[PDB]
């Protein structure tokens, strides 16, 4: 991945062990769970395509989910190529779509469109591929979102609003609709007693002030 | 590795070598270990690679069998560039006759002489023949169960055609033609009524009932 040297110059570093061993054990534990798809974002700091492609072939199971990433990927780059089509002098060269996933750029190549002015964001590019590719496998594994989590009768307020945050950090969707969840779902999906209190409450306190309120019921 | 202020040798980290080690064994013959093998040899020197080499224990059959194609690597190597900073022989290369001052020389010159990631490639040569050797049937055997889920059956398909030497083109032609005839017969007839431009998101939830 790249990042900021001890001046402002920007580096490549080799990818860490620690963070090859963190990916290949996520995806033997939790397989295809939502969580899945936020932690390989959070495992793609700054990664270039060639550490994206590594940490996608260093998974041995599931060998049908990254035969239908690879397809999705195949179609991203074939609409990039559509919208993206000569000689530059010491110029950086424009990608292609098989260019942005790896297979047919270096890695040298791919560091000097990242690290260009203006820079051209290969990495992120083909991160939202792969992200888009790994939201289509989680739909198909067992359709289940943060709309499905709701308060049972006797169940503690906090242990609901683990389970809610939980559900939303690995739910796709943007800040405005992420904190429209936040201030809406949580409040309507608690149980009777518990939601008749959060709307008495109004709807401008913050979330230290509802939990103390359901503490007691 | 080599990593770059200047860039410096440093030894081999533990961290790599005990993930390595335990890879091997908890991988074992799967294909997936080629892969993470170029993870952690990031710019290593043809010493660090003669270590990670050693660090395998068991399988001593595999070893020897990498060895003789790293020696046929070798005598090619001599074959093309006759050597008469000093010119790398195949023996220099894979770091059994050079010393590290010389790997580092090669290495870090201008213009480099990349040794390290010569002897990376011929070794994942050598893998890939292991691999190879380990793969017990070819993919054109593998054929779905009578009551076999296709998710698996998809499995066993991918996995085997990962180890297969084919160009992308036969590779591609692999995927869209032979998954397709080798169904069982519910299966077969329900990808057939699918057409010829279906995905294979399509194709699995087709198959998914039944």
């Amino acid at each position: 991945p790249i990042v900021q040297n001890l001046q402002g110059q920007m580096v490549h570093q080799c990818i860490s062990p620690r963070t090859l061993n963190a990916w290949v054990k996520v995806v033997e534990e939790k397989a295809f769970s939502p969580e899945v798809i936020p932690m390989f974002s959070e495992l793609s700091e700054g990664a270039t395509p060639q550490d994206l492609n590594t940490m996608l072939n260093t998974v041995g199971g599931h060998q049908a989910a990254m035969q239908m990433l690879k397809e999705t990927i195949n179609e991203e780059a074939a609409e990039w190529d559509r919208l993206h089509p000569p000689i530059a002098p010491g110029q950086m060269r424009e990608p292609r779509g098989s260019d942005i996933a790896g297979t047919t750029s270096t890695l040298q190549e791919q560091i000097g469109w990242m690290t260009h002015n203006p820079p051209i964001p290969v990495g992120e590019i083909y991160k939202r591929w792969i992200i888009l590719g790994l939201n289509k496998i989680v739909r198909m594994y067992s359709p289940t979102s943060i709309l499905d989590i709701r308060q049972g009768p006797k169940e503690p307020f906090r242990d609901y609003v683990d389970r809610f945050y939980k559900t939303l950090r690995a739910e796709q969707a943007s800040q405005e609709v992420k904190n429209w969840m936040t201030e809406t779902l949580l409040v309507q999906n608690a149980n009777p007693d518990c939601k008749t209190i959060l709307k008495d409450l109004g709807p401008g306190a913050t979330l230290e002030e509802m939990m103390t309120a359901c503490q007691g019921v």
